[PDB]
């Protein structure tokens, strides 16, 4: 499936998507991709949307 990551940093706000197996994948995919762009966050998850979101 396609799952999103909402980003909502004090700065780096923005929405990108990744294809996974299951959403623990996605997670760490889209972990990475925050790393790399500044953000290590609090990570919430909404399934019924398929949607990671990343806050500072």
């Amino acid at each position: 499936d396609t799952y999103k990551l909402i980003l909502n940093g004090k700065t780096l706000k923005g929405e990108t998507t990744t294809e996974a197996x299951d959403a623990a994948t996605a997670e760490k995919v889209f972990k990475q991709y925050a790393n790399d762009n500044g953000v290590d966050g609090e990570w919430t998850y909404d399934d019924a949307t398929k949607t990671f979101t990343v806050t500072e």
